[PDB]
């Protein structure tokens, strides 16, 4: 069986035990969503940085709505390497995504990037990691 790590459900600040090592954004909070405000021309990303420890593969679950395309990545800070996980299309409604992470290195950062770099907003809730596949994911939310 998979180990499930709830990173956050409803947010009013950064998740407990996490930093933000991103760039070219402002974060704000309302209705339990983490709300990212990327800055035009910056291709800004939030990069949630786990203070102690690492995830290996498995999959990432989260609810998101977003005005523009969003790029989801994981990073390994030691090896200084990024891995693209998925590119998500615009949606005016929350949609729940469960995505396989196929990176072959441990990751301690999860990134949400404004791919068009035009400042489209992003809203995120209920972010959870599983050591198991997306197919096998049993939603604790």
């Amino acid at each position: 069986r998979a180990t499930y790590t709830v990173i956050f459900k409803n947010a009013s600040g950064l998740p407990n035990g996490y930093d933000n090592w991103g760039w070219g954004c402002t974060l704000s909070y309302y209705g339990g969503a983490m709300i990212i405000n990327p800055q035009e021309g910056k291709y800004g990303a939030v990069s949630l940085k786990r203070n102690s420890g690492s995830f290996r593969g498995g999959s990432l679950r989260f609810d998101m709505k977003n005005e523009g395309k969003v790029k989801i990545l994981v990073e390994n800070s030691e090896a200084d390497e990024k891995f693209e996980v998925e590119t998500i299309s615009p949606s005016d409604e929350y949609v729940t995504y469960i995505l396989d992470v196929d990176f072959d290195l441990p990751f301690d950062r999860i990134d949400f990037q404004d791919a068009p770099g035009n400042g489209d907003r992003i809203w995120i809730k209920n972010l959870v990691h599983s050591t198991g596949s997306a197919d096998d994911f049993v939603d604790p939310i």
